[PDB]
RNA sequence: UUGAUGUCACGGAACAGGAACUUGAACAACAUCGUUAC
């Protein structure tokens, strides 16, 4: 979550909804679009959370789990 | 404000069509202002 707990006055405060298409290839015009929410990184950089582990689960896991941790490239 | 044994959403171009256009000799002659007198 948020670092501060904050409190916005809607979605529209912190973000923008932008229309995504879906052209076509021969007769190249669209079809069919979708939707979404765009949040700007400038704003809200930070987000912060927590991991519960159990005590005695390993001493490898935590390893695999730290180098997963590193490798994970996108999110959202 | 999630629940766990299973998330290709970096799985998807806001894309495709519409002439700021049409009409116009930088040219020229008759007055203006109201009252006086019996």
């Amino acid at each position: 979550s948020l670092p501060g707990k904050p409190d916005f006055d809607g979605p529209k405060a912190i973000g923008s909804q932008r229309v995504l298409n879906r052209v076509d290839f021969k007769s190249g015009k669209a079809h069919d679009f979708f939707k979404a929410y765009e949040v700007d990184h400038t704003r809200f950089p930070r987000f912060e959370g927590e991991i519960t582990i159990d005590n005695k689960v390993s001493a490898e896991a935590r390893k695999l789990l730290c180098d997963s941790l590193k490798f994970t490239d996108r999110l959202c």
